[PDB]
């Protein structure tokens, strides 16, 4: 009877208080959405990991349990049960039965160490065992397994220390579940008083992950990246040579009679399997040391050119056998490599090599003219000159004998008796192998990702058949990331290629957790046309850019919502016949409309519209300085002694900061201080008809400013004074500012306020308004604005009698434009993009204080609390070098936003310099249209540009010709062209219609009405 | 390496950085793709009858009897650079995986994202202000397309440099035999870009290193992870692995940071080119 | 302005206005809080049984 | 002239602070190679 357990089995993994906080863990959890068992109203089950055990109860019927190997009493088992007056906890070797109830649950308790007695609706338990600890977590709650969420809270750790595989529940109308753990990552979600309130399973779902990599509950629309296609390994693969024999462990260290240590020995060991468990009843040994390998891994390891010295020294000189001694022994007698690789052994021979009187059969070299080379082998017998004295043989006062005897006598001290030493030097993991360990070979498995151990060199991916020709005396094959390709098995003689089994890129469509919680998958390096993806569907739409899985195709083209790649986008439904759904299509370019081209036909605007547009651009942005010593120190006197060994790190992070911070003042000043004599507005607001009102300075406000910097002002949210006593205590716990300034980062104030700013923008205004661009150039001169505004549509192509015309009709379509935006502010993002980055790179840098970078800790006081002097200074070393990393990472992307907002602000200030003290001749530069004027407005950390243009409407269809011949002359129009109705010729204007009667004014002639192509006649 | 995978963990907010960096520059190309070539939202269809005055376009107009909607000039350019790809796991399974250099990159977690844009759309775009322009002038860029005949718009032209109209109504067939010549030098000399290959090149080269830096040892006693931890124990192979994980987060911080300073110089540039669309496609230049 | 000096490595100090060092704060004195216990632990039992 | 000096002040400083930077240990026991090899063997001073 199997049954879903939704999100049940959270429990507490440390002791220690946190709130406010979402943290992620790793443990042995019960994944989210598994299948556990159902036993209603007794059998033995496993007990792999850890069980998750539940049961509904009325009457008290489940008692206890029993865990153990086997339940019989040949093992050790424990026994927690409750008995009607007591809970008895027992760990022995218990004899069982097949059916156990209560109180008959054993027949014989034989020995034992362990026992705790006395201790005079739904209910759910977590039981463990590691490293020799049966740890329990358990918790009630009063109300077929029901929904919610609970954390469980540790109960005892029982110090055991015995090998569970099989557990069984002691009964005496109820129910039960079994659910195992496997060891997976969790966010955990910490509310205001500590309880943990919620959870998320990274890697149970597609969208799972990215919430985890957010860490957040929740996830906007768009489109996330997450980790490559994984794929587990099946089975294991063991692959060493098939040998028989045993090493000559007895011929070695068993041998009768031990060399020298001038004349030392060294024999070849091959083609044998090497086990040294059969020493343990034989030898013992005083000194064993490995060097280049660990003395757990022997075992599954391939030696390759193994070889055994031996010779016999005195009880204290063991020392010396060792890459970097000095001494007698290592000078002149025997010495190791700098890089040796392998293992040494000595132990002690007093019984074997002492005779009574002394024995003198070992022998030394005590002279010798220079030190001797790793590995070599002096055995001369020349005597040795000590004063530059000759002696040819002779001996006396300067010349000794090379060679010095040992006195070894039964009744010495220990420092002074025989001891037999054995040197064992090899190679791991190049070249053929012909000894081995204890270890049993596998079958070959090709074409599925498995483990594999060939030769000892352990890892993972797919076996395949190769193509190579090996040399008979290579092994294995690298590329260029130094990494093994190929690998000759070592029984068949078949040469392998070996593959990595994880491949291709994966990510998740979602519509917005607010919205939906189904999402899309597309898998970018597979061809549906399936098989390398998490799950198939009824829906399967295969694009260029990936496999999409998830959403339906249509047929239909609309404009993007969520680029997905390739010219498909991805929207949601929602509002449709079906419930809902998500779609694919691809994007739409613009509904291609027509061209109607002619040779004689030309077409003319016969009307205007007045239409203002808005631009926003960024101009500074925040100034932040850093106290190196108080982010990577704290309050330590050590470390802040220790710091000094980088004394030149943090002048140079501060000295670009500064840099920044000063660059910004000079992008408002080149913006804004543009004149830098102030107007005011003028006393009496007549401007041939047009309303102002809406941004010229308003002084109803704390400010001066305008109702339109108003709206403006209030859709970003954001100097202030922040003393040590308005954080004190808990508030600093979860302000996210003060957090940020006790760990030494601030925020500095900007040179220009708000109001000054605003004082710049209301005096370029009021010139703008009151002189036209003359101020711009010099000194400002009056001009009524019904005659600016001539001139400005002289300066577009059209004559000034069609302004002073339609004046009222212009100055109600400028206030009724002027409206509509104001209309429209009502509920910038490129300006609070600006502040969201400034604020997340100083937020990530508060949150990577609590990395370990390789130490123990990342807290120097828990460092300090345990460890000495030298034994810290090996740790804070570490997290020094880490956290300047991060305050440079943070620095460089500083400089390289800086230098885009620099461009930012130079384009400001250019168009501010060209459209606002000016009329612009460039096309789209000042708005879409011809341009005619232009008003400035501030905005938090940027500027707000209002564009007036004129757009030709209603337009209208007439023949046109290139010249008019007369009488025998070529007549041009000489501004603008030549249109006809049908029977009569008129003379008009590019911009709007304006027929006039053709004659000689309006008219020149250089030509003879012979060459040009498309004349006409009529008359002029 | 499960075992790495572990301790990993211990630096783990200097991924989520990286993925941060490199997703912004990718979202950027795309804007810079749309703020150069999506300005008008009017495809205009290219004109039935091809009557302009004596002047030749048929080498730079879309070319109807191509897989493709190209012209002949860019069909020509687009053979001249050397580079939305699926490769398959299938693929290269084997020792193809030793010589490929593509699947190589992206066994170590290296991968390439399609455009948004195809380059049939593009070129779809550059059709459509082909024939604006050509049949329009420079009204479509202001508004509603006003038609006019191509001789008139180019007695315009003349006049906007401060010659007078009857200087091209009286020299009209040796222009357009002027312009046809010179449109066909330009073709006859794309026979036999390099500002366009050198990005190329550059971000292949910038990837390949990142592969080739992957045998570095860092002071460790191996660059391979399978091999230090079939010799050692857990206590000495850590001291071992973390070593190799600096030097490879090293890596990786290097490669974002060059990226994002090429990325700024790349903005840069098409920054320009969409100005100079702007001003000297779209109107008639003084500057 | 001595910070400033040691900072700048130099004698002499330009025309301007400069960040120093946080405000920093010593402690007064020392303060121990172990739990009240009397007993001492059986070192008999264990290293003389 | 500030404008065209400041490029060369800058250059020179941070050409002047890359040898300056020569001097520190980083966590060794010395900042001289040989200071530190004429007292450890190739082991230790690896
Ligand atoms: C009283 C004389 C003091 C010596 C002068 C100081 C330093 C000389 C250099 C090294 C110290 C000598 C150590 C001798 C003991 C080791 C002998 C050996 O087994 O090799
Ligand atoms: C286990 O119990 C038996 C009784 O049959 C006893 O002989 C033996 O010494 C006990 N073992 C231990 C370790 O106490
Ligand atoms: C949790 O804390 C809040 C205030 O922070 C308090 O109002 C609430 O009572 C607390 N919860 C419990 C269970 O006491
Ligand atoms: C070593 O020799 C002794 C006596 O010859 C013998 O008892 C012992 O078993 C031998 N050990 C091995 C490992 O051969
Ligand atoms: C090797 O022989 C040469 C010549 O006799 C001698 O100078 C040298 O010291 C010898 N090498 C060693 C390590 O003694
Ligand atoms: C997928 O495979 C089919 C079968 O050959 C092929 O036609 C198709 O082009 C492939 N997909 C892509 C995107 O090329
Ligand atoms: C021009 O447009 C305005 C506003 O739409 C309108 O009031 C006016 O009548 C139009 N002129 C003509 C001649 O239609
Ligand atoms: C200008 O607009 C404001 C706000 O709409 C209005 O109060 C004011 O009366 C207008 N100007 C005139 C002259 O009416
Ligand atoms: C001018 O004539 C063309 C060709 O018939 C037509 O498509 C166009 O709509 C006409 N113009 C107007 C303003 O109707
Ligand atoms: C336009 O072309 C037609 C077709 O030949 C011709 O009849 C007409 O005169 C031309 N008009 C002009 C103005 O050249
Ligand atoms: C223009 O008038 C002349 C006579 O003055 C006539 O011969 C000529 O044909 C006319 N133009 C055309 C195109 O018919
Ligand atoms: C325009 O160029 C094409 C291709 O070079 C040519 O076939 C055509 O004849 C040219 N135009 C004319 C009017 O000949
Ligand atoms: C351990 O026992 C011996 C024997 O009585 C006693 O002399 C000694 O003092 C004991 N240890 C200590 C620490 O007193």
């Amino acid at each position: 009877a199997y049954t879903n357990s939704f999100t049940r089995g959270v429990y507490y993994p440390d002791k220690v208080f946190r709130s406010s906080v979402l943290h992620s863990t790793q443990d042995l959890f019960l994944p989210f959405f598994s299948n556990v068992t159902w036993f209603h109203a007794n059998p033995v089950l496993p007990f792999n990991d850890g069980v998750y055990f539940a049961s509904t109860e009325k009457s008290n019927i489940i008692r206890g349990w029993i865990f153990g190997t086997t339940l019989d009493s040949k093992t050790q088992s424990l026994l927690i049960v409750n008995n009607a007056t007591n809970v008895v906890i027992k760990v022995c070797e218990f004899q069982f039965c097949n059916d156990p109830f209560l109180f008959r649950v054993y027949s014989s308790a034989n020995n034992c160490t362990f026992e705790y007695v006395s201790q005079p609706n739904l209910r759910e338990f977590v039981f463990k065992n590691i490293d020799g600890y049966f740890k329990i977590y358990s918790k009630h709650t009063p109300i077929d397994l029901p929904q919610g969420f609970s954390a469980l809270e540790p109960l005892v750790d029982l110090p055991i220390g015995i090998n569970i595989t099989r557990f069984q529940t002691l009964l005496a109308a109820a129910a039960y579940y079994v659910g195992y753990l496997q060891p997976r990552t969790f966010l955990l979600k910490y509310n205001e008083n500590g309880t943990i309130t919620d959870a998320v399973d990274c890697a149970l779902d597609p969208l799972s992950e990215t919430k985890c990599t957010l860490k957040s509950f929740t996830v906007e629309k768009g489109i996330y990246q997450t980790s490559n296609f994984r794929v587990q390994p099946t089975e294991s693969i063991v692959r060493f040579p098939n040998i028989t024999n045993l090493c000559p462990f007895g011929e070695v260290f068993n041998a009768t009679r031990f060399a020298s240590v001038y004349a030392w020995n060294r024999k070849r060991i091959s083609n044998c399997v090497a086990d040294y468990s059969v020493l343990y009843n034989s030898a013992s040994f005083s000194t064993f040391k490995c060097y280049g390998v660990s003395p757990t891994k022997l075992n599954d390891l391939c030696f390759t050119n193994v070889y055994a010295d031996s010779f016999v020294i005195r009880g204290d000189e063991v020392r010396q056998i060792a890459p970097g001694q000095t001494g007698k022994i290592a000078d002149y007698n025997y010495k190791l490599p700098d890089d040796f690789t392998g293992c040494v052994i000595a132990w002690n021979s007093n019984n074997l090599d002492s005779k009574v009187g002394g024995n003198y059969n070992y022998l030394y070299r005590l002279f010798r003219k220079s030190n001797l080379k790793p590995f070599e082998r002096d055995i001369s017998t020349e005597i040795y000159q000590a004063g530059s004295t000759p002696c040819n043989g002779v001996e006396g006062f300067n010349c000794y004998f090379p060679l010095q005897s040992y006195g070894f006598q039964p009744t010495n001290g220990v420092g002074y008796q025989p001891y037999r030493v054995v040197v064992l030097s090899f190679e791991l993991l190049h070249a053929p192998a012909t000894v081995c360990g204890p270890k049993k070979s596998t079958n070959l498995v090709k074409n599925k990702c498995v483990n594999f151990n060939f030769n000892g060199l352990t890892g993972t991916g797919v076996l395949t058949e190769s193509n190579k020709k090996f040399l008979p005396f290579q092994q294995f094959g690298r590329d260029i990331a130094d990494t093994t390709d190929a690998v000759r098995d070592p029984q068949t003689l078949e040469i392998l290629d070996i593959t990595p089994c994880s491949f291709g890129g994966v990510s998740v469509i979602t519509p917005g957790t607010n919205t939906s919680n189904q999402v899309a998958v597309l898998y970018q390096d597979v061809n549906c046309t399936t098989w390398r993806v998490y799950s198939t569907g009824s829906n399967v739409f295969q694009t260029r850019a990936g496999c999409l899985i998830g959403a339906e195709h249509v047929n239909n083209s609309y404009e993007c919502d969520i680029p997905i790649g390739a010219g498909i986008c991805a929207s949601y439904q929602t509002q449709t016949i079906a419930s809902q759904s998500i779609i694919a299509y691809t994007m739409s370019l613009g509904a291609e409309n027509s061209v109607a081209y002619s040779n004689n036909s030309i077409a003319i605007p016969t009307n205007f519209t007045i239409s203002v547009t808005t631009e926003i651009l960024p101009v500074s942005m925040t100034k932040t300085s850093v106290d190196c010593t108080m982010y990577i120190c704290g309050d330590s006197t050590e470390c802040s002694n220790l710091l000094l060994q980088y004394g030149s790190f943090c002048t140079q992070l501060n000295r670009a900061l500064t840099g920044i911070a000063v660059e910004q003042d000079k992008n408002t000043q080149e913006v804004f201080a543009q004149v830098k004599q102030i107007y005011k507005t003028p006393p009496i607001k007549d401007f041939g008809g047009f309303n102002f009102s809406q941004i010229l300075p308003d002084p109803s406000k704390p400010s001066k400013r305008s109702f339109i910097e108003d709206l403006l002002f209030n859709k970003v949210t954001l100097g202030f004074i922040k003393q040590y006593g308005d954080c004190l205590g808990d508030i600093a716990a979860r302000d996210l500012i003060c957090a940020q300034k006790f760990n030494g980062l601030t925020v500095l104030p900007p040179l220009l306020t708000d109001e000054m700013i605003a004082q710049y923008t209301s005096a370029l205004l009021a010139g703008t308004i009151t002189s036209g661009w003359t101020f711009g150039a010099g000194a400002a001169l009056q001009i009524p604005f019904a005659m600016q505004m001539a001139y400005r549509f002289n300066g577009i192509g059209v004559t000034q009698n069609v302004l002073y015309e339609n004046q009222k009709l212009i100055a109600n379509q400028f206030n009724s434009a002027i409206g509509k935006i104001q209309d429209s502010l009502s509920s910038l993002g490129k300006l609070q993009d600006v502040v969201n980055q400034n604020a997340q790179a100083l937020n990530t840098l508060v949150k990577q204080l609590s990395s370990n970078f390789g130490a123990i800790s990342s807290v120097l006081n828990d460092i300090l609390s345990r460890l000495d002097k030298v034994e810290a200074e090996v740790q804070i070393d570490r997290l020094i070098t880490g956290r300047l990393q991060s305050l440079q990472t943070y620095v460089t992307q500083q400089l390289i936003r800086a230098a885009e907002i620099r461009a930012s602000a130079n384009l400001a200030a250019t168009k501010m310099s060209e459209c606002v003290l000016g009329q612009s001749k460039r096309v789209d530069f000042c708005g879409k249209g011809y341009h005619l004027m232009s008003f400035p407005q501030s905005a938090p950390h940027g500027v707000v540009f209002l564009h007036v243009t004129y757009v030709p409407a209603q337009e209208k269809n007439f023949t046109t010709a290139p010249a008019i011949c007369h009488d025998g002359k070529a007549h041009f129009p000489r501004e603008g062209v030549f249109v006809s109705n049908g029977t009569h010729w008129f003379v008009t204007q590019r911009n709007f219609y304006e027929p006039q009667i053709i004659t000689t004014d309006n008219t020149f002639v250089s030509g003879n009405c012979d060459v040009v192509i498309g004349i006409v006649n009529n008359t002029v």
